[PDB]
């Protein structure tokens, strides 16, 4: 919803136009366990430079996902986001079950 | 409500734009005895890609469908939609009648 392609007209993930840092590795690449989003170019597909689109797939829920992202950076809902042993990986694994 | 035509403009049936496998065949062409939708390919008239429209005919009724679906799948309702003599088939048919 918020992050830009680096080609107009397809939003492939593949052409994700993140801002590069002076060295070359991008500014923030992001995180998933951490709640920090990636940060991206500026929309601005004019002449002079390379034309970026925003991207042309999100809904109109960025304001959910910010709340679900402050309630998950909320250390009062451990008991729900961040339980001792039944958290969940990235690949949807927890250390035991619901037995 | 879901399944989107192959072409904008019309919404026949025999356009469905499902989603096909590498092999050819659709990812899911869905049942009807079973409950399991049909899959669908995803709404996207950009450029690069095909133009794929959503239907125009969809009601707003999705709630209670998805309602029903989840009330079919439920064992505690064999004696009204799924009665062993009195099952109905997909042509409508029966076993036996109400005397």
């Amino acid at each position: 919803e918020i992050s830009t392609h680096y080609v107009q007209g397809s939003h492939s993930e593949e052409n994700e136009a993140l801002l590069l840092g002076e060295d070359g590795n991008p500014v923030q690449k992001g995180d998933s366990l951490k709640v920090v989003p990636p940060i991206y170019m500026p929309h601005t597909q004019a002449q002079g430079a390379t034309k970026i689109y925003l991207s042309n797939r999100g809904k109109n829920i960025r304001k959910p996902l910010e709340g679900l992202a402050s309630l998950l950076k909320d250390p009062r809902y451990e008991f729900l986001f961040n339980a001792d042993d039944w958290s969940v990986n990235l690949d949807g694994k927890t250390n035991k079950d619901l037995d």
